[PDB]
């Protein structure tokens, strides 16, 4: 079951969080935050700026000097204190889950079971990283003791997109947190009163002040101010393919700072003709229309065997008529609104833009209501390659299908992108599934399912689409920096 | 192509190997060495026995010392060793190709192109692990440095079969000295000269005296003396599961030396009616047939799905008799004899005991020639579980084929064993591939495929079969020690 | 501060666990446990035999069973397992540190600072690692995809001594939960209470029945029973060198099950004449003494430089001379009771033995009250290498001051025994150190500290005081059986 | 011993290496390569421009394309041609020595025995790597098989520097051709010979064409057509802090490449109280002076305790005048010239400086020699933080020595840098190795020794120094590109 919302949370949080408290911006400026359900406002938030971030480089700095309470924790007790924040979320979850609807969009069932289920375990998962990512005993060369000490990165910067609210400030603070790193984070204006709720419990949970500091507000003013700071060691970004040339520039331009991105797609989902229709019909569904079609790495470029296409084509037309969008605190609504304005513009540009380049329109293709960002789903049919809606990330709930005929042709259409995040193929067949999987150039290949997320297993992009990996063991290797100490000794033996 | 044969190679290597110098055995007794294609003796080698052993343990337990050449040798220069004696094996590989099929009977282009290239790659492998096997640094609790050095286990006793002679040779040095040991050998009394031949090589390589000492003599005497040695630190032993319960009584009775073991096997060879027919066939004809069916993974139950049953049957018929049978130096044949007197009938015996139970004789079923210990390719059909056959390893030219219908059904009757050491699936379909492969208790499955074995991917088995892993990195692990080091620090910080 | 005790604590649970309920013996049978204090009967406990075992092996089996709830279970999820049993425990930590001191005679401020500590971060530390012993995939030469799996051991057989009752049990469920096993556990007849206890809490922790399997009873009948059982797969054994040898023998003898174990040491602590002597000295006292002596890696060998070696002594004594021994539930007592009456006279016996032989006494050497089992803080000094109290565990509180000069020669004096569980090196000299820790032959190596354990860091022995480790990552190697599948592909390629 | 050089040795390599063939520029274009012990021009070289880059990376992307030759050779193969690389560079090794002093001005004996030896090291290191970098297999939640690919990052743009021309190509080819990787390699305009001889070299080992691209050329038009390519997957760039902003930046503008900078340095060598007083004078010699001093992480800071610091100095000072400067092919000479005239100009600036800002000069401060970039070691006393060549790097012989009272100042004053790549610790003390190793803000901490590098040990900056590893098992986490593969199973188990 899911606990009945509240549809209308209270809002507790909405300024600055620096060294465990609650600050105004230094300008005492304030953005508002929208309901993308109704278009109204649900609050006013602190507009974090170059000052802002200032402020909170330097409490991060501070809870990093060495013999400072957060720099001589057990690793073990790091991991404590994340099991800590993760029972408080839990404690808190009905709570979180209503709040990210109000402020985000998606349906509250979704937010409840899928989006705060991933967010614990998340956070429990890297909970147990924290003292188990050893260095190295090295058997160098001649009379020396040779080995590694893991420490961590220190001042790390983490600017956060708004699609997943929560979740990607678990998957931000989880690695970073687990190996002793401090950080500065900058939520997405359009969605930042879930991220700041939770700052509320990393204080609860016992964390040192200056430890997770949180500055809401703009890119180009709070975001900048991050990637361009002198004493910010690492930056982590998730977002646009084109604000990630931003971060990347401006890590070089600064201070040399180490930089991971996680950027967009305009990921394949592959049907040969043996798979299981029914399940694949479903699965491509879910591929492109979960979350708002907001999603990086979705299944946005369906390509579909000949032999089955006509069919496939049928069953996903009845499957979009059918996908209920509505209120997201309605218990059966699918599909809720796009995140703001500029969103829900961009996806009926772009639906324009399908009609006209000779995509066929099999299924909706306009404004579903008439308050908030609710577009209908679309399904477009006989995509070809060099459509602006085959190559350019929509990020809404419109679909591509395109027809294809051989596993080598199909391969080489799919690789034809500079995004690279996710693929899936679906294949009854071992040698298809070997076949592809190892061609298909994406950072995560799944086959016969898709956006199958675990804590366990590492994501991100090839190509454009990023650079370095987050979850599993693999999204502690941008937290870390290691150290070789190499120590005379007598006589090496063995 | 196959240099050509020296059908009567020069013997070398006749004694006791210790300190990189022969020796004949204490009591001057010597046992004869056979030519299993003629029967005929080869020469005599020294009969090692306890006292031999005693003085090989002391050798090895010196030249193991603090402060020695070998442990204070860098591990680098330990893979430039190793790499040396691939190189002069590779070198001598004619010689020691034909020597091979001298003393063991397998065809000389088997022993040239597949046991000394896979001894090459085995040790050429183990080589590059030399510098690389790292311990930890470990963030434990409170103020302390802690950390783990990869010591060698020390003094390792080796007792290896006569069915891979050099390949086993190869098994159990690569990894052994790769980390730092010190090895006592107990060769085979059916197959001493290949290995003995090799102790030449090594000391030609340049390993110290008394890092490798090879003790040939018999199982009750020099076997028994290693197993139950009170300063051997470790024992490696490869042969029959009877043999193998010996050893570990051994072990537990002596000293608590380190115990490792590979044994016999019964695996079931899986053909699913989706499987490639024509594959399938050679495959499980290679499964059980290689090396005169003398394979510790052998695929002795060949399970085949009842609708392809009868043309599987046919087609395996006509396969096993086409084998060429004959002088393992002709190059027109494919199955030498079987390795002596003791398994030439013990493998009849078996055949006589196959159809007395009511199996299908379908082939095959006697002697294959009047000199040497020749048999016939031979293949029952309508094979039971509960059948003599069916269920005592025959390491023989005997192939079982049994009928099945359902793949719950197959599971269920591979996995009745004791035995453990291999299983095999054939099929087009992924999820029978992967529900098979999860479900079968088994060291290696093998899927669309047979007797693959990497010097990169470890082997071993499951129950009876025996326990711990040889090759890959895992085969590091039984030859490594593991200290902890803990250190008092003044302020441990991340 | 520590929360008053309940001096006489209720028993709740006294019977065999299986299937997560109470059952008594098949013969009815019941066996006194004392409490070592006043040597008076707690209660009574079901007397296990081979008949107990076999019913919880079957339930060990049944819950194993491919696609039963514990097979099936998210690696996650037996995480979440392990760390609400360990938040039970806390719960439960006042109740069970009594409890353990009843049973013991361990102070009960250690029970509670100590023991319940330690076990409440090795359940934590292992909870951890239930989704992260990764298996590999594997660049294996030829068209093939090679990966192995890290499946469960199986059905594991535990067997715990009396010194450390919920530690001893925590470090054996830890690390064998997390990795997926079932486990059938013998406790020590003379400590069985606690672990009981703790059945209780398994079974409102959440854990399948069959998942732990508890049976109280004696050595040669429940122990051997599990040792010889055909269907346990792997057995791990804690206590005496003496028993290890019963246990290995008894493993080869049935089914070559798995075997680790945790024997005996008489470990060196090494005082050069530069070490901090305040600390040395307190150190020693604390390496030697600790749990009533009752300590596997007691350091039961100071060996003391020279130069320091008078004033070294003479504070030793008046430091064993302070040592309050009397009621473990009085906060002032930092000594109670040896375990039961065999301890008590072994350890007389061996004090008698010492004053035979030569070594001198400096203090205690008797009887330290009327009721119970209390022996005086004993210290023999200029005690020689030959001398049966410098050779044989004691397990009592009974130090050997040991004098040497060099640093070479106490090197070999501490590497002359068939023991090597720990080692110590008290100096300031970074030489020093790192020769020898290198040199010693021992599992752990503290340097300038002793008995520093943690979750996080290997344990076990070299030679006669056992093989594997326990805790770190190396806990889960003796707990996972490696399953090979390589798969014919289409084309590999890099 | 070492063979008698070739003082003039032949030039056979001067131009574009592209598909194991060589390529005038496009433009027809050559440069000088300079003696630098006499001025003279050693011959012409192909100024590589953006269309002879062009070519290089379309040859490079070709052998990289899925079912290439390289692409399809096993991974142990690729280990098989590193070991045979190393063979042909050690057969050509006096040719090779000789070639590197002449072009770059290094003694002969240390081209020799130093760079030679370090450079068959390190390929021979590598080779064992090609099939050991293992992907994972995942417990991820659900009924799904994930696991990772460890696939190569593709085509490889390395730049590098003059200092070490043979050792930084091996560092870069090492790593990128075990994992499987193509490059495109810009080796610097001031000693491009040695590293175009070893192409050929490439081509006689079997490495096919297009696997290894060598440009000569200058730094703003090859090495940034390079950093700007569009098709050039990953950068890896050793040179000036400066140039590492620009190689970032030019990433960032254009395709996102992965990026891995080694940059400059001002690395402390701390000498404590109770340091080994002769050997820490002759390591602080070294640390400095090695290899002209042209080395990033000379220890160019020299921090010495107050109570040692007037005989340290005093001692340094007859210690750099007795170093021999002169004719690097002549046995006696200890330095040779520095290795062009704009590096010459600098240094002499910098010697400039430190008289103005009032360093005492102890000895040298001028030119050497009325031909060739001959300078003589300089040694400066009472050198304070603030002045120029105390903060900036020199690059030459050129040795500050600074005087300090506590353990606390020097870490301070130590970390007081935008640089970190290295630091060293001389003392006796544990506590104070221990303390200084964790507390130093550098990518290696050398204890009582300086610029000990091994294959097996990481090295690379901290701050700005540069960003990732190069060496040891970290050297490879930059070529490779991991991929997850998540598969839907009919049920998982454990
Ligand atoms: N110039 C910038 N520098 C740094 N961060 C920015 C910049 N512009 C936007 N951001 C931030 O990056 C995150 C990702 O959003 P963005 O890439 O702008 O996606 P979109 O523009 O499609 O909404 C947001 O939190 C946003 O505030
Ligand atoms: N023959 C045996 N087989 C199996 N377990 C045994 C045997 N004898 C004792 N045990 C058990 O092993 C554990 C450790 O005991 P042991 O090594 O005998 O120490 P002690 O005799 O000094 O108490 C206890 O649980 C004990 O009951
Ligand atoms: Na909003
Ligand atoms: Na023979
Ligand atoms: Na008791
Ligand atoms: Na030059």
């Amino acid at each position: 079951a899911v606990p009945a919302p509240n549809q209308q949370p209270e809002v507790f949080c909405n300024q600055i969080f620096i060294n465990n408290e609650w600050h105004d911006a230094v300008s005492r400026k304030t953005f508002p935050t929208v309901n993308p359900s109704t278009g109204e406002v649900i609050c006013q938030v602190a507009e974090g700026d170059k000052e802002d971030v200032d402020k909170a480089v330097k409490a991060a700095r501070a809870a990093f000097q060495l013999g400072s309470p957060w720099r001589r924790m057990d690793a073990s007790h790091r991991g404590r204190l994340l099991n800590r924040l993760a029972d408080l979320i839990e404690r808190d979850r009905t709570y979180l889950a209503a709040l990210e609807t109000l402020d985000n969009g998606k349906p509250y069932v979704i937010s409840y079971l899928v989006d705060l289920d991933m967010v614990l375990k998340c956070l429990r998962y890297y909970a147990g990283w924290a003292d188990k990512y050893h260095g190295k005993t090295i058997p160098i060369d001649g009379d020396f003791f040779s080995y590694t000490r893991h420490e961590p990165v220190g001042v790390c910067g983490q600017i956060i997109p708004w699609n997943f609210p929560l979740l990607m400030q678990a998957w931000k603070l989880g690695p970073a947190l687990a190996t002793g790193n401090v950080v500065v984070m900058k939520v997405a204006e359009q969605t930042p009163l879930t991220a700041l709720y939770v700052a509320n419990l990393i204080k609860e949970a016992g964390f040192p002040p200056g430890v997770v500091n949180i500055v809401p507000g703009f890119g180009p003013t709070a975001g900048a101010a991050i990637a361009s700071h002198e004493d910010v060691d690492k930056v982590a970004f998730a977002g646009s393919t084109e604000i990630g040339r931003v971060i990347q520039v401006a890590a070089g331009s600064s201070n040399l700072k180490r930089v991971t991105l996680e950027l967009g797609g305009k990921s394949p989902n592959i049907i040969m003709s043996d798979a299981d229709m029914d399940w694949a019909v479903e699965q491509a569904h879910f591929a492109l229309f979960f979350n708002q079609g907001q999603c990086c790495c979705a299944g946005s470029r369906t390509f579909v065997q000949e032999d089955i296409y006509d069919e496939f084509v049928e069953r996903s037309v009845a499957r979009a008529k059918s996908r209920v969008v509505g209120n997201p605190f309605d218990s059966k609504t699918e599909q809720g609104p796009q995140v703001d304005e500029t969103q829900f513009k961009k996806i009926l540009g772009y639906i324009n833009t399908g009609k006209q380049e000779g995509a066929k329109l099999l299924c909706g293709g306009g404004i579903a209501a008439d308050r908030g960002y609710f577009i209908q789903p679309t399904v477009f049919g006989d995509v070809q390659d060099g459509m602006t809606i085959a190559k350019e990330e929509i990020f809404g709930p419109v679909m591509q299908i395109l027809k294809f005929k051989t596993i080598e042709e199909v391969v080489g259409r799919a690789n034809n992108s500079t995004y690279g995040l996710a693929a899936a193929v679906f294949t009854k067949d071992l040698d298809k599934a070997n076949y592809l999987s190892q061609a298909l150039q994406a950072g995560t290949v799944w086959v016969n399912c898709y956006d199958v997320f675990g804590a366990q297993s590492p994501f991100g992009g090839y190509k454009m689409s990023g650079s370095g990996r987050e979850l599993g063991e693999y999204g502690l290797q941008a937290y870390t920096e290691v150290k070789t100490v190499t120590v005379k000794v007598p006589q090496k033996n063995s």
